[PDB]
């Protein structure tokens, strides 16, 4: 058994039905498994052993999934360049990757040249006929479809996902991730719309979709009109979305008429969500679909918020990423690294069998990052007693000054406690080039004449420490608020930013 055992088992399970689907080609589990075996054989022929690095430059086609899996079957290291990266960044990735092969989609030959020019690589192959190297699809066609058993170290990296640096994953932790996927997404066959690069997260999600006996529906990227069409046309059960995408789906005029019956779930994540707009989306979908996932290449799946937990009447949880997965442990830690009680804000630190094997060729930063089995995620948040995780909103609630975290509520509370101040709003605003500064607006109390701004600066300095001191501090008659009754801190930020003459 193992990760690839699991993928193959799901394909065999699904041999009669659809496994890989795109606008251009359609394969069954039988037809998919054959190509994988053939491709693996062909790659083996070219001279590729376990541990040998295989860099790819492709899109989200069927042959790209076949290749990603095949490379991993041999126990080679698949290293997908996402096409969205700049050529400068790809050349770095390729240079550092110690590649033995380079595999590129035919219509990207322009870029393959730029790269192979700068980083000459052996065994160049093309997914179909193309100017450079040989044609891998042709090589595979001419080849035995006899099964290829997985026979490498289950704990040896077979995938690198790029981020300035590359995250190695081994089958051991990939299976751990697949297990969580069944927790979050449910079990059984999934018709899973993947429009994330197969070069990384999309690839993982395709591997998993297949392992569970499912069909992958591939699109090249997210566009709301496609997708709404694709969902109904392919009777998809799941589409994984960035939060941005969820909003675009919800705001789309085509949505009233689109057929979403097939959907059981719209898992989303990858970036901070906007509670207000998620709530809009809940109303328009008019059904419990949204499931918030919190994950990284480094940490695997860490938490998730069920669909029901988006709409319970007794709690509000749109500011939550939900609770730990089975086998996942979460501590919140001070800038030095001892635990904090529930309720307190710190760095979210995780330990599960889903952690990455490490950063590629960066063994020192790997140790700065995973410390004694515990991933230091660099994200800031708080747990609660019911077990829910809440990541601070970095725009409203933190300010980073000289590499120190300043919390806006802490500064507000201190200012407000001055008898001359009845209300404060504190926000970080862009300063010189790439720094942040603490700005503050305070509302005077009843009868207060003139406010001594310097006194309030001293108060913060000699309560919290020097860095928490507001650089700028305006006395205002009021703080604008949002329609949900929270202080409008982006209005304050925009206003202060624009006035920096």
């Amino acid at each position: 058994m193992g990760y690839l055992h699991r993928v193959v088992e799901g394909l065999k399970a699904n041999a009669g039905g659809e496994a890989l689907v795109s606008a251009d080609r359609r394969l069954t589990g039988a037809e998919t498994l054959e190509e994988i075996h053939r491709t693996a054989r062909a790659l083996a022929a070219q001279g590729l052993r376990p541990g040998d690095g295989v860099v790819t430059l492709h899109g989200n086609g069927v042959e790209a999934v076949v290749l990603r899996i095949a490379v991993q079957l041999l126990g080679c290291r698949y290293a997908g360049l996402r096409p969205v990266f700049a050529t400068r960044e790809k050349a770095n990735f390729l240079a550092e990757a110690e590649a033995a092969a380079f595999v590129y989609q035919p219509d990207m030959a322009d870029e393959a040249a730029e790269l192979l020019r700068e980083v000459p690589t052996p065994r160049v192959l093309s997914l179909g006929p193309a100017p450079l190297g040989e044609d891998l699809v042709a090589l595979a066609g001419a080849q035995s479809a006899e099964p290829v058993e997985f026979t490498a170290d289950e704990r040896a990296a077979t995938a690198v996902g790029f981020t300035a640096k590359g995250v190695c994953r081994a089958p051991f932790d990939l299976e751990a991730c697949l297990d969580a996927s069944l927790t979050i997404f449910g079990e059984g066959p999934w018709r899973f719309l993947v429009c994330i690069p197969i070069a990384d997260l999309g690839g993982e999600m395709a591997e998993w979709t297949l392992a569970a006996g499912g069909t992958v529906v591939l699109r090249e990227d997210f566009e709301p009109a496609d997708i709404l069409a694709t969902i109904g046309a392919e009777r998809t059960t799941h589409v994984f979305c960035a939060p941005g995408w969820v909003y675009q789906l919800a705001e789309h005029p085509a949505l009233a008429d689109a057929d979403l019956s097939s959907l059981t779930q719209i898992p989303y994540g990858g970036a901070p969500s906007t509670p207000a707009r998620i709530a809009d989306a809940l109303e328009k979908l008019g059904r419990p679909l949204l499931v918030h996932c919190y994950g990284s290449q480094e940490g695997g799946w860490m938490t998730w918020l069920s669909a029901e937990d988006h709409v319970r009447a007794d709690r509000y949880l749109l500011n939550s990423v939900g609770k730990a997965l089975p086998g996942t442990e979460i501590a919140i830690r001070d800038q030095d690294g001892a635990d904090l009680p529930v309720g307190t804000v710190g760095e979210v630190c995780v330990r599960s069998t889903m952690l990455m094997r490490g950063y590629w060729r960066l063994p020192e930063l790997t140790a700065k990052t995973v410390r004694d089995g515990w991933l230091h995620t660099g994200d800031l948040g708080r747990l609660d007693t019911e077990g829910y995780l809440y990541l601070v909103d970095r725009a409203k609630d933190v300010i980073i000054v000289e590499a120190y975290n300043v919390y806006s509520q802490e500064v507000e509370h201190v200012l407000t406690g001055h008898p001359d101040v009845r209300y404060a709003a504190v926000v970080g605003v862009p300063d010189h080039d790439t720094t942040e500064a603490v700005y503050a607006a305070v509302v005077p109390a009843e009868g207060v004449g003139e406010i001594d701004v310097d006194e309030l600066r001293a108060l913060v300095r000699t309560t919290l420490g020097p860095v928490h001191e507001p650089k700028h501090l305006d006395v205002v008659d009021t703080i604008p608020t949002t329609p949900r009754g929270k202080p409008d801190k982006s209005a304050l930020r925009t206003r202060w930013r624009a006035a920096q003459r």
